[PDB]
């Protein structure tokens, strides 16, 4: 249906002379500093509810498909966490006793504080390596080096034990407490908007790349290949080439056992994925392969008779809480900070990926303070940092899992294993439990299948994804996320710097203006051209805007002006001796899609206006709605002759003005 | 004048069903790779003209106010360059003979290649310190250490001379040639758009701290204070505190002479600025103070009788061109690259500041290749890097100066001084020539008077300026520009992330839509609200867009939906036992100012559309002109029920549709 909107042509000064403005409220803080929460108890109840993210999902869960699913998922992820703790405790240069504590207590203190499902809090490989490195740096390997033991030639300088591991555990506990209090003080000032910068392609490249890292770190142990420690740049490539070079000393029995286990478990997993409708409850093959491996190992003695590799070092009993050493908290403060940061990073990553599979968008500051207080509670008990492994969350999400109660039942399993079931999982071959992680890693390995779809949608995000992936693979997960974030910001500033500028034109007998490079049968006003940059004119796209203008108008104002003055001097000297301009009347810049301007932008705009006025060709504008016009008039854009009359509300009004002017 | 534009309401599908598109030209390279310059000689002539920036201003200069002005400016800047060379050659751990060569030959080879006025090519303090550092690292201080000279107790291990300085000069020449060829290969691939990122506030904050740095580096020599070398972080502050701590061993005569000279020269400078109309030619007080200082020094013997400090080390005679050592070019390649980069940076800085005083905007790639070939020509002659000092360009621009011929006459003065006028400027006290730079530094010291103006114009550029200034002062000019560029990109992404969102509304009996938070006496459609985000919906402002929506509509869709389903379950269980929604009908997002979208953006937009559809409240759109709509339909935004009918061309069309629908 048509509509009659007959309205006189309204410029800027012709529109404000009859309307009225609104007095802007400065909102000074000297009297409004107590307007957040003075006496209203509703906001207090709300912030108390949001501070404790346990009364949200626990009073709302449904026990229909909950109990057995979360129980089996928790048992699986608890087995995985026990394996990871027994590995990382030895990797962290500390005695292998506190991995179970770091899998038990942080999970407990996170079950009450923290709203992020499908996350198993515990030790992470790269952060454990960083902890071990910063511990070895501030602690000599030989504390006393007792020279006794009647050696061969000189005094037997045996490495001192007992006190060495005790000091190492004390330093690790102090470091974890420092990282926790630093996470808490970071969550204090509410710096949580950083999560707004982690895009889905960014977290993908990252997760896939990590997947690959945890894949190779499980392959190096499923083959029993003695590899050196590598971190920083080229870490993954160096570990891979070291594995490929030292493939000789490989346990054949352990290798074939791991291969059989990964094959049978991926087969039963794809079978369950195919027959998910017949069998109601997903069969937990994790516990099945675990118990059959323990049975075939205890009944054959795969260690003392075949050298396959088993745990054989399960401790027992808890330890009382010990107070840390405050006098050292300064030294760790020099480095732990950085570690702490990347820790949180890894945390949100193992969330953000799953934010793409389930509508469970989380908040940054809440998870920040949750991980902070969780690592604080990890302190005083000689635990590890409150990170979260990728393999554990993978095995928790792939094998069912609905809420965080899976972590709770995993902690219960770890507790019963450390108090009464230690001798049960003694002959575990460390292979099927290192193969279930590779099995459930398929959910993240298949994430590379979206790159063909991402490229066919927007080549920007696909390039970002592949760049993040390769740069992480090269520079290690520590710097990979930072490099990917910098590249994403660079792509954003490039897309805001290089827009899709096109010349606009009206449709016949109407006032709709569309691009002429994509449509046909349009018409262009004789002597009046339209240009829509569709981008903020900041200090970057200034020369780009000039190039767009001089390419859309056909000519360049500088060259035609200098040629005109040269010809004027020529004809003047010829009279003293004796005797490429386009018919375009004006141009209307459709700079309506601009969101912000700077001082350089308005200066360049004034320079362009003056330069075009010097060629006797006017330059008009378009809908500077509310803020760009105020910022222009505030920066001294109107001084002596340039007024707001040259601007217009709509492009059709400018076209009609240029029409009725001639 | 009114206008009748009666037109039926046009949505997206209602506008493309009668018009036609244009076949997009893919422009494959396999057949268009020879379309740049195949046989047309016009483009060849143009690129030859642009490659040699000497046929532009030289056949165009006007000798009216040119000859004497550029002559005196060149003599002044040549004196300054001789002083800077005699200083930096000693600072670069090389014998003090080649500073005059680095001031003479690079200027010669830049006079023909390079279009950037008010720039004196030569040695720069920080790049000279970097050269000295990278030379001392790859060259031992004691080459042979001849143990002869019948010392006190052991053999007199005198430092080897002759070959030491020769090897140092050879290494410096090889380093300069390597930096030059690296600059050339950088200019090769035409990576010159980096100059598009250096804003005017950025270069101001860079040049004010550089002005303070050259001020303190001239103050440390005008007082004869033995200070240690400092580079990197806290360099300026450390040098300043070292000066303030070692102020004791200060030459009183030299101090009072420098003070008198700076006072009288600033007085005569402000007098000439006041009496510029009376005296046509600006009186070159530089040569006057120089000759009177040489007279009062040669007639009083200020060195051997007063210890004031003079040059007394002016060499004589040129040196034949010597071939470098190629077998070392690899080693310098590890570091020189970085240096080279920052060199170019400093270069463009001493241009960009003056780009604010004169309309002489330059191009990045041309200056890049010019400095490259200039430093290449500096090679084979044992010269320094082709940088440009701030004090030299300051004294060249403040004391007249029109074109680059000032550099040419400065080089001529340096040549005549090194061949025949060496004994003339022997007793120069190194004070008045170190005070003229502080005098002409006022032109850049007064550039801090824009902070209130920039603050009153736009709050962002002033914060950028002050941040760049303080960060440069803290971290040294090497990292200051990089930190300022990163902060500028961060401010850009923040301004594009946090827009000025406002609810829109129409004016009575018209179709103009303006913000309701700034105007009054407007009207809002009963049940229909307008929202204009005025920003690209990328992965950063997604949650910001959600917050804007739920704050403009008053409610939040998630909470009202969960409360509605809870109440539905409640009434259902009550029937089994026995028995805050705003009247807003729909919202029209005026997302017309969007310039680019990503996959996360379109995913979040689809999620918002579905969520609002679940609350029986429709959501409409606005002018997605040409590219955002195509990118949305390419990312799978329309699958089963969401069609392009919900979109509209103008906001008034959407309002009329919502009106006639009910």
């Amino acid at each position: 249906c048509s509509y009659t909107v007959s309205r006189p042509v309204y410029s800027e000064l012709a529109f404000q002379q009859q309307r009225e403005r609104r007095l802007p409220e400065r909102r000074t803080l000297r009297d409004s500093l107590a307007r957040s929460c003075s006496c209203s108890r509703k906001r207090a109840f709300g912030v108390v509810k949001t501070l404790l993210p346990i009364l949200d999902w626990l009073p709302k869960y449904r026990v229909k498909e909950w109990l057995l699913s979360d129980i089996i998922s928790g048992v699986s992820t608890g087995l995985v966490g026990t394996l990871q703790g027994m590995a990382y405790a030895l990797l962290a240069a500390v005695p292998v006793q506190f991995g179970l504590y770091s899998a038990f207590f942080p999970i407990l203190t996170y079950f009450v504080f923290g709203t992020s499902r499908h996350i198993s809090v515990g030790p992470f490989p790269v952060v454990s390596l960083m902890v071990g490195s910063v511990v070895l740096s501030m602690a000599p390997d030989d504390h006393f080096l007792v020279p006794s033991g009647n050696g061969s030639a000189l005094n037997s300088t045996t490495l001192d034990t007992g006190t060495r591991d005790a000091a190492r555990v004390l330093l690790a506990s102090t470091l974890t407490l420092l990282v926790g209090i630093i996470q808490l003080v970071f969550g204090g000032l509410q710096i949580g908007f950083i999560v707004r910068y982690l895009a889905d392609p960014l977290v993908g490249g990252f997760t896939t790349a990590a997947a690959f890292q945890v894949l190779v770190s499980q392959l190096k142990i499923v083959l029993n290949v003695s590899t050196k420690n590598y971190n920083g740049i080229l870490s993954i490539i160096y570990t891979l080439i070291e594995i490929f070079q030292n493939i000789g000393d490989t346990n054949i029995a352990d290798f074939i056992a791991g291969l059989l286990t990964i094959i049978v478990c991926m087969a039963v997993k794809e079978l369950n994925d195919r027959f998910k409708h017949r069998i109601p409850v997903p069969i937990p093959i994790e516990v099945i392969v675990t118990i059959i491996a323990t049975a075939i190992s205890y009944g054959a003695n795969l260690e003392k008779n075949y050298n396959a590799g088993i745990v054989k070092s399960i401790p027992s009993g808890f330890l009382p809480p010990v107070l840390p050493s405050v006098g050292l908290f300064s030294d760790m403060l020099a480095a732990s900070f950085s570690i702490a940061v990347v820790a949180y990073a890894i945390a949100v990553s193992v969330g953000k990926v799953y934010a793409t599979k389930h509508d469970y968008v989380i908040d940054g500051n809440q998870e920040f303070i949750a991980f902070g207080i969780s690592n604080v509670f990890s302190g005083f008990f000689s635990c590890f940092v409150a990170t979260t492994a990728l393999s554990r969350t993978a095995v928790q999400e792939s094998t069912g899992g609905k809420t965080q109660v899976a972590g709770l039942i995993s902690a219960v399993i770890v507790m019963v294993a450390i108090v009464a079931l230690g001798r049960l999982l003694e002959p575990l071959q460390k292979s099927v439990l290192a193969a279930v992680v590779i099995a459930n890693l398929k959910g993240m390995f298949m994430q590379v299948c979206d790159v063909p779809r991402l490229w066919k949608q927007n080549k920007t995000d696909a390039v970002i994804w592949v760049f993040t992936c390769i740069m992480s693979i090269i520079l290690g997960l520590d710097l990979g996320l930072l490099a990917g974030l910098l590249f994403a910001l660079l792509t954003v500033v490039l897309r805001v710097q290089f827009p899709s500028w096109n010349g606009l034109g009206s449709v016949p007998s109407t006032d709709i203006y569309k691009s002429i490079t994509h449509y046909k049968n349009l018409e262009e006003p004789e002597g009046v051209k339209i240009l829509r940059f569709s981008s903020p004119i900041f200090y970057g796209n200034v020369d780009g805007f000039k190039k767009c203008i001089n390419s859309t108008v056909g000519f360049d104002a500088i060259r035609v002006y200098n040629k005109r003055l040269k010809a004027l001097r020529r004809i003047q000297k010829l009279i003293k001796k004796g005797q490429p301009k386009v018919p375009i009347h004006s141009l209307v810049l459709d700079c309506g899609a601009v969101s912000f301007l700077d001082v350089v932008g308005v200066r360049s705009l004034r320079m362009i206006v003056k330069e075009f006025q010097r060629i006797d060709v006017n330059v008009y504008f378009a809908l500077l709605q509310d803020d760009v016009l105020e910022k222009m008039e505030q920066c001294g854009f109107f001084d002596d002759n340039i007024r707001k009359d040259r601007f217009f509300l709509t492009v059709h009004d400018a076209i009609l003005h240029l029409q009725n002017q001639v």
